[PDB]
Protein backbone atom coordinates (compact mmCIF):
# COMPACT_ATOMS: atom_id res chain seq x y z
CA UNK A 1 0.00 0.00 0.00
CA UNK A 2 1.02 3.65 -0.36
CA UNK A 3 3.32 4.98 2.41
CA UNK A 4 0.49 7.50 3.05
CA UNK A 5 -1.40 4.64 4.66
CA UNK A 6 1.10 4.80 7.55
CA UNK A 7 0.25 8.44 8.15
CA UNK A 8 -3.46 7.63 8.33
CA UNK A 9 -2.83 4.64 10.59
CA UNK A 10 -0.74 6.80 12.91
CA UNK A 11 -3.49 9.44 13.03
CA UNK A 12 -6.10 6.83 13.91
CA UNK A 13 -4.03 4.98 16.49
CA UNK A 14 -3.57 8.25 18.40
CA UNK A 15 -7.02 9.80 17.99
CA UNK A 16 -8.89 6.56 18.69
CA UNK A 17 -12.16 8.13 17.56
CA UNK A 18 -14.39 5.22 18.67
CA UNK A 19 -12.76 5.07 22.15
CA UNK A 20 -13.67 8.52 23.51
CA UNK A 21 -15.14 8.32 27.04
CA UNK A 22 -18.53 9.85 26.31
CA UNK A 23 -20.85 9.98 23.32
CA UNK A 24 -20.48 13.73 23.10
CA UNK A 25 -16.68 13.46 23.10
CA UNK A 26 -16.92 10.83 20.34
CA UNK A 27 -19.17 13.15 18.32
CA UNK A 28 -16.93 16.17 18.81
CA UNK A 29 -13.78 14.17 18.12
CA UNK A 30 -15.04 12.97 14.75
CA UNK A 31 -16.11 16.52 13.84
CA UNK A 32 -12.67 17.77 14.75
CA UNK A 33 -10.97 15.17 12.55
CA UNK A 34 -13.29 15.90 9.59
CA UNK A 35 -12.36 19.59 9.78
CA UNK A 36 -8.85 18.61 8.73
CA UNK A 37 -9.98 17.78 5.15
CA UNK A 38 -9.97 20.90 2.87
CA UNK A 39 -13.55 21.34 1.54
CA UNK A 40 -13.27 22.79 -2.01
CA UNK A 41 -14.68 26.21 -2.79
CA UNK A 42 -16.66 24.82 -5.76
CA UNK A 43 -18.92 22.69 -3.52
CA UNK A 44 -22.47 24.01 -3.07
CA UNK A 45 -24.31 22.92 0.08
CA UNK A 46 -28.05 23.69 0.48
CA UNK A 47 -29.89 22.75 3.66
CA UNK A 48 -33.30 21.15 3.08
CA UNK A 49 -36.13 19.53 5.02
CA UNK A 50 -36.16 16.15 3.26
CA UNK A 51 -39.71 15.26 4.17
CA UNK A 52 -39.18 15.58 7.95
CA UNK A 53 -35.52 14.56 8.02
CA UNK A 54 -32.93 17.40 7.90
CA UNK A 55 -30.56 17.14 4.99
CA UNK A 56 -28.12 18.94 2.80
CA UNK A 57 -27.88 18.86 -0.95
CA UNK A 58 -24.25 18.58 -2.02
CA UNK A 59 -23.57 19.71 -5.59
CA UNK A 60 -20.37 20.22 -7.56
CA UNK A 61 -19.92 21.91 -10.98
CA UNK A 62 -20.40 18.76 -13.07
CA UNK A 63 -23.33 17.34 -11.05
CA UNK A 64 -26.10 16.08 -13.39
CA UNK A 65 -29.08 17.63 -11.56
CA UNK A 66 -31.34 14.67 -12.28
CA UNK A 67 -29.03 12.04 -10.78
CA UNK A 68 -29.08 11.66 -7.02
CA UNK A 69 -27.30 9.61 -4.37
CA UNK A 70 -29.01 9.40 -0.98
CA UNK A 71 -25.93 9.21 1.30
CA UNK A 72 -26.13 7.58 4.73
CA UNK A 73 -23.18 8.50 6.91
CA UNK A 74 -21.23 6.25 9.23
CA UNK A 75 -20.65 6.53 12.92
CA UNK A 76 -22.02 3.40 14.55
CA UNK A 77 -25.61 4.77 14.49
CA UNK A 78 -24.39 7.09 17.28
CA UNK A 79 -21.96 9.65 15.82
CA UNK A 80 -21.34 11.44 12.53
CA UNK A 81 -23.18 14.32 10.97
CA UNK A 82 -23.52 16.47 7.88
CA UNK A 83 -20.23 18.06 8.96
CA UNK A 84 -18.31 14.81 9.28
CA UNK A 85 -19.39 13.40 5.91
CA UNK A 86 -19.89 16.41 3.64
CA UNK A 87 -16.38 15.92 2.20
CA UNK A 88 -16.95 12.28 1.34
CA UNK A 89 -20.33 13.31 -0.12
CA UNK A 90 -18.83 15.96 -2.40
CA UNK A 91 -16.10 13.56 -3.56
CA UNK A 92 -18.76 11.03 -4.55
CA UNK A 93 -20.84 13.78 -6.22
CA UNK A 94 -17.75 14.75 -8.22
CA UNK A 95 -16.81 11.19 -9.26
CA UNK A 96 -20.38 10.11 -10.07
CA UNK A 97 -21.26 13.50 -11.60
CA UNK A 98 -24.45 13.69 -9.56
CA UNK A 99 -26.09 15.46 -6.67
CA UNK A 100 -25.89 13.95 -3.19
CA UNK A 101 -28.58 14.27 -0.54
CA UNK A 102 -26.71 13.89 2.77
CA UNK A 103 -29.25 13.30 5.54
CA UNK A 104 -29.09 13.89 9.27
CA UNK A 105 -30.87 10.69 10.27
CA UNK A 106 -31.76 10.29 13.93
CA UNK A 107 -28.93 9.05 16.13
CA UNK A 108 -28.77 6.71 19.11
CA UNK A 109 -28.73 6.57 22.09
CA UNK A 110 -31.25 9.42 21.96
CA UNK A 111 -33.22 7.81 19.11
CA UNK A 112 -32.74 4.02 18.95
CA UNK A 113 -33.47 1.66 16.09
CA UNK A 114 -35.66 1.87 14.04
CA UNK A 115 -35.39 5.67 13.93
CA UNK A 116 -32.47 5.70 11.47
CA UNK A 117 -34.31 3.42 9.02
CA UNK A 118 -37.54 5.40 9.33
CA UNK A 119 -35.58 8.51 8.41
CA UNK A 120 -33.65 6.99 5.50
CA UNK A 121 -36.82 5.56 3.96
CA UNK A 122 -38.67 8.85 4.51
CA UNK A 123 -35.91 10.77 2.74
CA UNK A 124 -35.96 8.35 -0.20
CA UNK A 125 -39.75 8.64 -0.49
CA UNK A 126 -39.41 12.44 -0.36
CA UNK A 127 -36.96 12.31 -3.25
CA UNK A 128 -39.58 10.43 -5.27
CA UNK A 129 -42.37 12.80 -4.16
CA UNK A 130 -40.33 15.79 -5.31
CA UNK A 131 -39.63 14.29 -8.72
CA UNK A 132 -36.47 12.17 -8.66
CA UNK A 133 -36.66 8.98 -10.70
CA UNK A 134 -35.41 5.66 -9.29
CA UNK A 135 -33.49 4.88 -12.49
CA UNK A 136 -31.34 7.94 -11.78
CA UNK A 137 -30.96 7.31 -8.05
CA UNK A 138 -28.73 5.28 -5.77
CA UNK A 139 -28.29 4.84 -2.01
CA UNK A 140 -24.80 4.77 -0.53
CA UNK A 141 -23.23 4.78 2.89
CA UNK A 142 -20.22 3.93 5.00
CA UNK A 143 -19.88 1.70 8.06
CA UNK A 144 -23.19 1.92 10.01
CA UNK A 145 -24.45 3.84 7.00
CA UNK A 146 -23.52 0.94 4.78
CA UNK A 147 -25.64 -1.35 6.91
CA UNK A 148 -28.35 1.30 6.85
CA UNK A 149 -28.16 1.35 3.05
CA UNK A 150 -29.03 -2.36 2.92
CA UNK A 151 -31.76 -2.01 5.54
CA UNK A 152 -33.27 0.97 3.71
CA UNK A 153 -33.44 -1.01 0.47
CA UNK A 154 -35.13 -3.91 2.28
CA UNK A 155 -37.69 -1.64 3.96
CA UNK A 156 -38.42 0.25 0.72
CA UNK A 157 -38.86 -3.01 -1.18
CA UNK A 158 -41.19 -4.40 1.47
CA UNK A 159 -43.34 -1.29 1.24
CA UNK A 160 -43.69 -1.61 -2.53
CA UNK A 161 -41.53 1.42 -3.21
CA UNK A 162 -39.53 1.35 -6.48
CA UNK A 163 -35.91 0.62 -5.77
CA UNK A 164 -33.03 2.72 -7.15
CA UNK A 165 -30.63 1.77 -9.91
CA UNK A 166 -27.82 0.68 -7.61
CA UNK A 167 -26.40 0.94 -4.11
CA UNK A 168 -22.96 1.27 -2.58
CA UNK A 169 -21.67 0.10 0.80
CA UNK A 170 -18.30 1.30 2.14
CA UNK A 171 -17.03 -1.03 4.88
CA UNK A 172 -20.60 -1.82 5.96
CA UNK A 173 -21.47 -2.83 9.51
CA UNK A 174 -24.14 -5.55 9.30
CA UNK A 175 -23.30 -7.87 12.26
CA UNK A 176 -24.09 -6.08 15.51
CA UNK A 177 -22.65 -8.95 17.60
CA UNK A 178 -19.16 -8.83 16.12
CA UNK A 179 -18.92 -12.58 15.52
CA UNK A 180 -17.17 -12.56 12.13
CA UNK A 181 -13.81 -14.27 12.06
CA UNK A 182 -12.00 -11.05 11.12
CA UNK A 183 -13.25 -9.41 14.34
CA UNK A 184 -10.57 -11.57 15.97
CA UNK A 185 -8.05 -12.11 13.15
CA UNK A 186 -7.77 -8.50 11.96
CA UNK A 187 -7.91 -6.91 15.43
CA UNK A 188 -4.14 -6.34 15.33
CA UNK A 189 -4.13 -4.41 12.05
CA UNK A 190 -7.32 -2.38 12.47
CA UNK A 191 -6.45 1.07 13.94
CA UNK A 192 -10.10 2.19 14.22
CA UNK A 193 -12.67 -0.57 14.80
CA UNK A 194 -12.60 -3.23 17.51
CA UNK A 195 -15.32 -5.38 19.03
CA UNK A 196 -15.70 -3.42 22.28
CA UNK A 197 -16.65 -0.05 20.68
CA UNK A 198 -18.92 -1.84 18.19
CA UNK A 199 -20.82 -3.53 21.01
CA UNK A 200 -21.02 -0.24 22.89
CA UNK A 201 -22.62 1.49 19.92
CA UNK A 202 -24.81 -1.52 19.11
CA UNK A 203 -26.24 -1.39 22.61
CA UNK A 204 -27.16 2.28 22.17
CA UNK A 205 -28.80 1.59 18.80
CA UNK A 206 -30.62 -1.60 19.83
CA UNK A 207 -31.88 -0.49 23.24
CA UNK A 208 -32.36 -4.16 24.26
CA UNK A 209 -33.75 -5.34 20.94
CA UNK A 210 -32.52 -8.61 19.46
CA UNK A 211 -29.09 -7.92 17.89
CA UNK A 212 -30.21 -10.01 14.90
CA UNK A 213 -33.26 -7.75 14.25
CA UNK A 214 -33.12 -7.73 10.43
CA UNK A 215 -33.45 -3.98 9.80
CA UNK A 216 -30.76 -3.31 12.43
CA UNK A 217 -28.45 -6.14 11.35
CA UNK A 218 -29.16 -6.83 7.67
CA UNK A 219 -27.00 -9.93 7.64
CA UNK A 220 -30.32 -11.41 8.84
CA UNK A 221 -32.60 -9.58 6.40
CA UNK A 222 -34.24 -10.92 3.25
CA UNK A 223 -32.21 -9.41 0.43
CA UNK A 224 -34.08 -10.75 -2.59
CA UNK A 225 -34.80 -8.15 -5.25
CA UNK A 226 -32.17 -5.61 -4.24
CA UNK A 227 -30.52 -3.65 -7.08
CA UNK A 228 -26.85 -3.99 -8.05
CA UNK A 229 -24.56 -3.53 -5.06
CA UNK A 230 -20.96 -2.41 -4.82
CA UNK A 231 -19.32 -3.33 -1.52
CA UNK A 232 -15.87 -1.78 -0.96
CA UNK A 233 -13.95 -3.02 2.09
CA UNK A 234 -10.35 -3.04 3.25
CA UNK A 235 -8.45 -6.17 4.18
CA UNK A 236 -7.01 -4.51 7.33
CA UNK A 237 -10.47 -4.41 8.88
CA UNK A 238 -12.16 -6.22 11.69
CA UNK A 239 -15.31 -5.52 9.63
CA UNK A 240 -13.89 -7.43 6.59
CA UNK A 241 -16.14 -10.40 7.26
CA UNK A 242 -19.22 -8.16 7.50
CA UNK A 243 -18.67 -7.41 3.81
CA UNK A 244 -17.83 -11.01 2.91
CA UNK A 245 -20.97 -12.32 4.67
CA UNK A 246 -23.11 -9.56 3.15
CA UNK A 247 -21.89 -10.44 -0.35
CA UNK A 248 -22.58 -14.13 0.28
CA UNK A 249 -26.11 -13.41 1.52
CA UNK A 250 -26.93 -10.97 -1.27
CA UNK A 251 -25.65 -13.28 -4.02
CA UNK A 252 -27.58 -16.21 -2.53
CA UNK A 253 -30.68 -13.99 -2.85
CA UNK A 254 -29.96 -13.30 -6.55
CA UNK A 255 -28.60 -9.78 -6.14
CA UNK A 256 -25.88 -8.57 -8.52
CA UNK A 257 -23.01 -7.94 -6.08
CA UNK A 258 -19.54 -6.63 -6.67
CA UNK A 259 -17.34 -7.26 -3.62
CA UNK A 260 -14.12 -5.26 -3.81
CA UNK A 261 -11.56 -6.06 -1.08
CA UNK A 262 -8.80 -3.45 -1.18
CA UNK A 263 -5.56 -4.95 0.06
CA UNK A 264 -4.21 -3.41 3.29
CA UNK A 265 -6.86 -0.70 3.44
CA UNK A 266 -8.37 0.46 6.71
CA UNK A 267 -11.94 1.26 7.66
CA UNK A 268 -13.59 3.83 5.36
CA UNK A 269 -10.22 4.68 3.87
CA UNK A 270 -12.13 6.69 1.25
CA UNK A 271 -12.71 9.38 3.84
CA UNK A 272 -8.94 10.05 3.82
CA UNK A 273 -8.79 10.63 0.07
CA UNK A 274 -7.26 14.10 0.48
CA UNK A 275 -4.02 12.39 1.54
CA UNK A 276 -4.47 8.70 0.72
CA UNK A 277 -4.22 7.80 -3.01
CA UNK A 278 -6.20 4.57 -2.56
CA UNK A 279 -9.01 6.61 -1.04
CA UNK A 280 -9.38 8.73 -4.16
CA UNK A 281 -8.93 5.65 -6.39
CA UNK A 282 -11.77 3.91 -4.56
CA UNK A 283 -14.00 6.97 -4.90
CA UNK A 284 -13.31 7.08 -8.63
CA UNK A 285 -14.46 3.46 -8.75
CA UNK A 286 -17.66 4.33 -6.91
CA UNK A 287 -18.36 6.99 -9.52
CA UNK A 288 -17.65 4.57 -12.38
CA UNK A 289 -19.98 1.95 -10.87
CA UNK A 290 -22.82 4.47 -10.39
CA UNK A 291 -22.47 5.98 -13.84
CA UNK A 292 -22.52 2.49 -15.35
CA UNK A 293 -25.82 1.65 -13.64
CA UNK A 294 -27.32 4.94 -14.69
CA UNK A 295 -26.50 4.42 -18.45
Amino acid sequence: ASEALTMIVNLLRSQRPLQEPTVEQMRAGLEAMAQMSPLPADVELTTVDAGGVPGAWVRVPESDPDRVVLYLHGGGYVIGSIRTHRDLAQRIARAARCRVLLIDYRLAPEHPHPAAVEDSTRAYRWLLETGSDPKRMAIAGDSAGGGLTVATLVALRDAGVPLPAAAVCLSPWVDLEGIGESMTTKAAVDPMVQREPLLRMASMYLAGQDPRTPLAAPLYADLRGLPPLLIQVGTAETLLDDSVRLAERARAAGVQVTLEPWEDMIHVWQAFAAMLPEGQQAIERIGEFLRQHWQ
